[PDB]
């Protein structure tokens, strides 16, 4: 099961779960 973030625009892929909610605060703006 890959991880893919379908975002608006961005398709980037992780092989982790946890990179990719990680990755998705960044769209969200949690910094
Ligand atoms: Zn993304």
């Amino acid at each position: 099961r890959p991880f893919l973030c379908t975002w608006a625009g961005c398709g980037k892929r992780f092989t982790r779960s946890d990179e990719l909610q990680r990755h998705k605060r960044t769209h969200t703006g949690e910094k």
